[PDB]
């Protein structure tokens, strides 16, 4: 298992745009398109990601390529925060794969802001963090995927998506 297949099983894919579980404008694979309750001006920003008129539909590959994009913005930002870089570069590479997942939903300001549990990943108390990690308004609106991400910093391995 990786990032992506990890991410794919998370966020599934849709090929029209479609409404997250915020009631945000989304296509492909989690790709956030506008915060902005207007369908126009979801499409407006989907015809300027891909460089094409889409009419609100895109192809897989096209699906696939905002994936890429994201993923690369994903580690890129983390690399560049200073809150973040720290834990990324403390853990092992499961673990490393489960802040990316956090950072590709809620985007580095927001995964930066759970100091604490972000403390006691880095001081490898797995117990706490994942325990500290489930007291969060992230844990209550979408409790299947943060328990999956959950697990994955709890034990180090792939367990909760082997199972999907």
């Amino acid at each position: 298992m990786n990032i992506f297949e990890m991410l794919r099983i998370d966020e599934g894919l849709r090929l029209k745009i479609y409404k997250d579980t915020e009631g945000y404008y989304t296509i492909g694979i989690g790709h956030l398109l506008t915060k902005s309750p207007s369908l126009n001006a979801a499409k407006s920003e989907l015809d300027k990601a891909i460089g094409r008129n889409t009419n609100g539909v895109i192809t897989k590959d096209e699906a696939e390529k905002l994936f890429n994009q994201d993923v690369d913005a994903a580690v890129r930002g983390i690399l560049r925060n200073a809150k973040l870089k720290p834990v990324y570069d403390s853990l092992d590479a499961v673990r490393r794969a489960a802040l990316i997942n956090m950072v590709f939903q809620m985007g580095e300001t927001g995964v930066a802001g759970f100091t604490n549990s972000l403390r006691m990943l880095q001081q490898k108390r797995w117990d706490e963090a994942a325990v500290n990690l489930a007291k969060s308004r992230w844990y209550n609106q979408t409790p299947e995927r943060a328990k999956r991400v959950i697990t994955t910093f709890r034990t180090g391995t792939w367990d909760a998506y082997k199972n999907l």
